[PDB]
C-alpha cells in the first residue's frame, strides 16, 4: 500500500515509522510512506489517496490537521483520515469538522497498543481492497 | 436525496422527522425517507444517509454494531449517531465506524435543528 503522513515532530514521526516496518514485516503486507511537517509539501501530493495519518497542533497551530483533513477529504471523498494527537480533548472535535475520522489516537500512551491500534487502522483498509 | 433513521423512540423519531421536512424545504431541497425502530427490517434496506441511535431498544451500543453493518455493505455511505448517550462519543472510533457525526439529542430544538443541517448540507455537497 502506501501511506501519507503529516507531524512536524521528529521524535513523534519516526516513532510511526518504525511501528509501520515492524506491522508490514510482522504481518507481511508491503508498505511505503511519504512524511512532512510542510504543510503546502503534503499538499503537493495532492495538488497534482488513501490512509492519512495527521497531526491536528501543526507549528503552533491548533486544529491545523482539522484544515487539511477538510482539504483531503474534498479531494478524495472517500479517503481514509486516522488522527494521531498529544490534544486528547479534540476527540470530541473531528465532528466539527465534517471529516469521516477512521480513528483518533492519543500520541501520550504505551508503545504496545500504540502499535495495535495501528494494525486495525490497515487491517480495516486490506479489508477494503 | 434518500435518508434512513433508526429510532425505537416516537417523540424522538417526529422531532428529527419535521426537521426534515422543513430544511427540505426551507431549503428546497427534495428529501425523501423511511423510518422503523426495529433493526431486522432495516437490513432488508441495504442487503445515501442514516440517522442511528445508539441505545436502541434497552440494550445500548447496539447502533454502533448496526452502523458497522452499514459500512461493510455500503463503505461510500455516511453515518450520523444521534443520542441521550454523550459518553459514547469517544467510541465511535472504535468500530472501526467513519462516522460523520455525532448529535447529543437532548439539546434545544434550534442548535438541534441547526446540527442536521450540516450533514444534509454536506451530501448536498457531495454529490
Amino acid at each position: 500500500m502506501k501511506v501519507l503522513i503529516l507531524e512536524d515532530v521528529i521524535e513523534h514521526q519516526v516513532r510511526l515509522e518504525r511501528i509501520l516496518d515492524e506491522i508490514s514485516k510482522e504481518s507481511n503486507i508491503p508498505i511505503s510512506y511519504k512524511t512532512t511537517g510542510k504543510v503546502r509539501e503534503f499538499e503537493e501530493y495532492i495538488e497534482n489517496n488513501q490512509l492519512y495519518f495527521l497531526a491536528i497542533d501543526i507549528h503552533g497551530i491548533e486544529k491545523k490537521g482539522f484544515e487539511v483533513a477538510q482539504l483531503i477529504r474534498h479531494y478524495n471523498p472517500y479517503a481514509i483520515i486516522v488522527f494521531i494527537t498529544s490534544r486528547s480533548e479534540f476527540a470530541t472535535l473531528t465532528y466539527k469538522y465534517q471529516v469521516s475520522a477512521l480513528d483518533f489516537v492519543d500520541k501520550d500512551i504505551n508503545d504496545e497498543m500504540f502499535k495495535k491500534r495501528i494494525e486495525q487502522n490497515i487491517f480495516y483498509t486490506k479489508s477494503m481492497l
